């Protein structure tokens, strides 16, 4: 059953972001796979999956203890014909600058046997990302 | 007429969907309220705005002071977004852009907006809107200043 796979493959990317490894944080994705920060006004670029690994390599080794999760009362939005899962979820890790904690909006694409990933829209809650920024400039100097 | 056999639940939902797109942009109060069901909120998101849900009544209020502060106003698909539609929960998933003309100048924002709809399809029974919140304190400071 194609709904079942794919709230399967939404877990298991939950999961391997959680694993919070750079391998582990892109394993089970397409070649082709795209990951797309959100909204617009952040600036941050789309990301292959090596674009991506590079980027995990630095976040892994600056932030501790990452943990995504469903938000209260979320659950997955599955749409079978274009294989896309959307997800509300929350953040949490550990920051030299002490705790980092946010909250999003996720839309996953999958192959067609919805077994891969293969789009990822990272919406995040974005006067937060800026706050953050701040919070590690501030600790810059 | 009704013996015939059936092969359509994902069109209605888009047909409800870009309905409540076309009420928007015709960005009066009673439009922009149209289609929902009694018992309808609308709830901003990410929690850090602070907002709780407005329910039809606390909505239409709303949009008498938007209306009134806003010309031009446009809401409509991202570049690219198409409606993500699950038949099963009766939700529709949209990655939407606005656009108005303020005194403070323009007003550009980027949303996922979340609808619910009722079991056959018609009324809109919930809205998540999950905004640019850094876009949203912004405007509120340049609006401020004017």
């Amino acid at each position: 059953n194609l709904r079942e796979q794919l709230i399967v493959s939404a877990h298991r990317w939950l999961s391997t972001m959680n694993d919070f490894t750079p391998d582990a944080m892109v394993s089970h994705r397409t070649e082709e796979c795209v990951t797309r920060p959100a909204p617009r006004s952040l600036g941050f670029a789309p990301l292959n999956n090596g674009q991506l690994r590079t980027f995990f390599k630095t976040l892994t080794a600056q932030m501790k203890n990452f943990n995504l999760a469903l938000m209260p009362g979320a659950v997955p939005i599955v749409d079978e014909r274009l294989r896309k899962v959307v997800m509300h979820l929350a953040s949490y890790a550990e920051a030299a600058c002490g705790l980092y904690e946010n909250e999003y909006m996720v839309v996953l694409t999958f192959n067609e046997e919805g077994t891969l990933l293969r789009d990822v829209i990272e919406f995040a809650d974005s006067d937060y990302c800026v706050k953050f920024a701040e919070r590690q400039a501030a600790a810059a100097e």
